[PDB]
DNA sequence: CGGGCATGCCCG
DNA sequence: CGGGCATGCCCG
DNA sequence: CGGGCATGCCCG
DNA sequence: CGGGCATGCCCG
């Protein structure tokens, strides 16, 4: 209904929160998450753990909606799709009933949906919300991304953001936290340069 | 003719703003806070975030208008210049009137109005509430041929009206603030600030 | 059926053709000003603009002689040379009318001048008869006159053009032709002189 | 027939040359002689000057053809990666195949070659005199992909295969040069050039 | 007729 | 995202 | 317009 | 596992 997915942060009734926890010090390194730049590193397709969280039990049927916004006003307007030559590979789309174009996958959850929203044109997914376990204190849905930041055809070179957002079976908004993320080849290096470069000015 | 470029918040604060954008010689856009001055470039993306606490005019609606500042100029409408209305570099793609200055870009409902006897252009889309969680309605605006354009804007500045109204025309609140469109802001926010200031 | 890239090479043909400019002024602001140096005319936005042709034999009843710009850079080279869309409509000099303000060349005074707009190549030209020097005069003179200035939005901008002065056949075909850097500004003596240093420092 | 090569001036002496280039690291375009290779940027104007001793045949013309150098990869024929193919920015007019990685402009009479079962891709064009009083046949040549491109030529080397040819298949002009398609081709050039002479 | 500037654009 | 030139145009 | 950086991936 | 490299692109 809406063409520019809302950005900012809302816990909303309950207190939507969205947390990474293993850390990596490492260069090739699957995936890792920078605190000080609120922005996620994670490598092409590899499994991306996040980890949400509310105070209390929300409404039945709820949900939880991966969608990527680009961060700049001169194309947050272009929808964030996957690159040509991804999308027509083989490589990842030879049976797992995933679009091809989709760039934000759920691993492991039949009860996943992807979405494609006829008239804003904008790609997300989809999953029922899920108490925790019962020895846990999070919810852990586990990603994936299906491109580089910088696929010439796609995302090409443009930074992203990934909303997470806490869902009623209808749509109504009762949560969201955001990030920019950053598919690499190794988020080891582009991590600490860009904290490096934080840290410079 | 001559819309009133007299402020007006109305009965629900209407605050249109900027965010923080980079001062930067090139930067797309950039605003100053000093002089009411939004440096823009051509064609580019210009977020300009617009705040109302109370809404509540289902079919209410929000314009933007062209205006030059003196007065002798005034009475002469804001079009493009014919070099840019007339060339392929912007005009094809798009589904907005050739010769309009003010257009949106992220928005299909938008509406570019050639008044029929007012000759005034302006685009109007709906006044949509903030999506829940945040505080602003953020509209997106690109202006299409610089302020130095000869057969356009002879390099006199203009001002930008955004009115919001009731379906059927009657402003409920306003603002302004000028207007420049060069090929790079910083550089020109830099040296207008500078001016001002010395006196 | 006609020839895609016009080549600019020069061409003395049978007939010794060549294409002279004669003294100019180097005013700063001059109406025109040339350079065999740089091999460059300099020339301000409509106005009368001269042009020396020569020849040791005379050529046959019918021959005429064309004018046809074409971009000097190759990523350029295709384009057909008009003018800027805002001129080409400008009432400013399209009063009086006499030819399409498509063409960047005009002539002055013949009334012979018929211009082209070869349907093939969609390429623009204009062409007057051989009319032998006045008598006593070494040279045949022609007056070209340029519409748009080099540096014109939607037209030719900043981009340089080349002339080819053709020695043409009554009825397609070519017997003599002579190129040259065409160049239409504000300041046609401040440009040349700021040319000609730039090269005078290679 | 597949991986031609061997040159071959034939009866009308074939000459494949170029102008003298732009020394700028970052030009259109610029030719090796040291190391007989074509420097180009993508889509980007590029001119080849063809020459003939005498009057070749009637309806004879030229076509040029891209294999991968490699004794590997001659196989696999060459064509445009999947992103610059399903990609906007140069299909818009498209006279041309989306597909073909040489590309010929200016002429319409240009015709793009698709071979039956072992299919590969090439442009061709009538012959044409060298216009009056010029001793040059020029073609202007386009390079729809980078050589870097992954998932077209994926960084491998490759020659563009021009030759002069008669209607009724009789290939009698077989001249042949190394092609690389980049950004900023004088920077690779001097780069090959500098290290091939100290190695 | 030359000096000088503003602002687009390309390059020490 | 900074330094410096282009080049139409105004000044006087 | 060249110098420097960005960024997938080669190499050991 | 990381350091260094080529190659497209942006900063000044
Ligand atoms: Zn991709
Ligand atoms: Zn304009
Ligand atoms: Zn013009
Ligand atoms: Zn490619």
């Amino acid at each position: 209904h809406e063409f520019i997915p809302s950005n900012t942060d809302y816990p909303g009734p309950h207190h939507f929160e969205v947390t990474f926890q293993q850390s990596s010090t490492a260069k090739s390194a699957t995936w890792t998450y920078s605190p000080l730049l609120k922005k996620l590193y994670c490598q092409i397709a590899k499994t991306c753990p996040i980890q949400i969280k509310v105070s209390t039990p929300p409404p039945p049927g709820t949900a939880i909606r991966a969608m990527p916004v680009y961060k700049k006003a001169e194309h947050v307007t272009d929808v964030v799709k996957r690159c040509p030559n991804h999308e027509l590979g083989r490589d990842f789309n030879e049976g797992q009933s995933a679009p091809a174009s989709h760039l934000i996958r759920v691993e492991g959850n039949n009860l996943s949906q992807y979405v494609d929203d006829p008239v804003t044109g904008r790609q997300s997914v989809v999953v029922p919300y899920e108490p925790p376990q019962v020895g846990t204190e999070f919810t852990t849905i586990l990603y994936n991304f299906m491109c580089n930041s910088s696929c010439v055809g796609g995302m090409n070179r443009r930074p992203i953001l990934i909303i997470i957002t806490l869902e009623m079976r209808d749509g109504q908004v009762l949560g969201r936290r955001s990030f920019e993320g950053r598919i690499c080849a190794c988020p080891g290096r582009d991590r600490k340069a860009d904290e490096d470069h934080y840290r410079e000015q």
